[PDB]
């Protein structure tokens, strides 16, 4: 039952989303960071500052070493293997998954996030060391009879910050969103790709060739904090932005995503910032459906401006997840959002999942 799976998931602000894991026999307890840019279910293996905890395979009978090892500059090392794994909050079941052991890395682990590894949900197209390394989930759902898909309600925190959330695998749980699930289709099943058609900043649409918006792609990754956008995309929003708060107005450095900005105790005047809408390519043609999220969204806990420059296309991060529930639909190729029952909200305006909005070619081929 999805009971049982309502809030499973923890972290601190601004260091991911993770869920508890055993790995093993008997179970060896891991925190792992739930991450759908990713593909590889990837555990700290060997000492590490950063690290409390860490899988030891000499301690599981049911180990098995594939003898191969992998290089992931990106940077972390390790050994490939084979062990059994479950998700006390999750599905009751075990599987053998496949497992990077990580004997050495840098940059990769983060003090104090409280997670000790990594859980990619994505596809096998972009795993390590290639795609016959069959990701987790695929591992999950060929050996049992788990449905192909699984939904996340990030919850962030609300009043480092802890967070919280829900990870619900196999099924939708209704009793985490309000309203209609609206659909958007997986592009290709490498990362969680989707097409960006429109955004606007306070109903402002910022008028782009919306290739621009997809330059050179769209993807939901609950392993990235922020909202990334292509550089010319970002500089349009920023400015949008800057315009509608333009009363009283900040440093450059909070722009950049630098410095913070601080009120104090409920007096942040969210009203000065304006609402952000982006619009997501229906499962028809020509129609579009709108994620709107508020600066309680975009502002995250003092506050940093949690939008960001990316070279690497546009990234809805946990940012935006954070006002919706977010069902990864792999069995029809598609991701669905509606209104999350957790969202952050004031008393003038709410997170929104609208369509559908038609329209009269926004995806940048590969
Ligand atoms: C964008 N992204 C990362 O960089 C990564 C990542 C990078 C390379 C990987 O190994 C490869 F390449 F083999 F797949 C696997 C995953 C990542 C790695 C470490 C992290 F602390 C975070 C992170 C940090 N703060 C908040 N939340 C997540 C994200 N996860 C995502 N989505």
């Amino acid at each position: 039952s999805f009971v049982e799976m309502v809030d499973n998931l923890r972290g601190k602000s601004g260091q991911g989303y993770y869920v508890e894991m055993t790995v093993g026999s008997p179970p060896q307890t891991l925190n792992i960071l739930v991450d759908t840019g990713s593909s590889n279910f990837a555990v700290g293996a060997a000492p590490h500052p950063f690290l409390h905890r860490y899988y030891q395979r000499q301690l599981s009978s049911t180990y098995r070493d594939l003898r191969k090892g992998v290089y992931v500059p990106y940077k972390w090392e390790g050994e490939l293997g084979t062990d059994l794994v479950s998700i006390p909050h999750g599905p009751n079941v075990t599987v053998r998954a496949n497992i990077a052991a990580i004997t050495e890395s840098d940059k990769f682990f983060i003090n104090g996030s409280n997670w000790e590894g990594i859980l990619g949900l994505a596809y096998a197209e972009i795993a390590r060391p290639d795609d016959s390394l069959e990701p987790f989930f695929d591992s999950l759902v060929k050996q049992t009879h788990v449905p192909n898909l699984f939904s996340l309600q990030l919850c962030g925190a609300g009043f480092l910050a802890s967070v919280g959330g829900s990870m619900i695998i196999g099924g939708i749980d209704h009793s985490l969103y309000t309203g209609s699930l609206w659909y958007t289709p997986i592009r290709r099943e490498w990362y969680y790709e989707v097409i960006i058609v429109r955004v606007e900043i306070n109903g402002q649409d910022l008028k782009m060739d919306c290739k621009e918006y997809n330059y050179d792609k769209s993807i939901v990754d609950s392993g990235t904090t922020n909202l990334r956008l292509p550089k010319k995309v970002f500089e349009a929003a920023v400015k949008s932005i800057k315009a509608a708060s333009s009363t009283e107005k900040f440093p450059d450095g909070f722009w950049l995503g630098e410095q913070l900005v601080c009120w104090q105790a409920g007096t942040t005047p969210w009203n000065i910032f304006p609402v952000i809408s982006l619009y997501l390519m229906g499962e028809v043609t020509n129609q579009s459906f709108r994620i709107t999220i508020l600066p309680q969204q975009y502002l995250r806990p003092c506050y940093k401006f949690a939008i960001s420059q990316s070279s690497t296309g546009t990234v809805m991060g946990a940012v935006i997840m954070e006002g919706f529930y977010v069902v990864f639909d792999r069995a029809r190729k598609r991701i669905g959002f509606a209104v999350s029952a957790c969202h952050v909200h004031d008393e003038f305006r709410t997170a929104a999942v609208e369509g559908p909005f038609v329209t009269l070619d926004c995806g940048y081929n590969i």
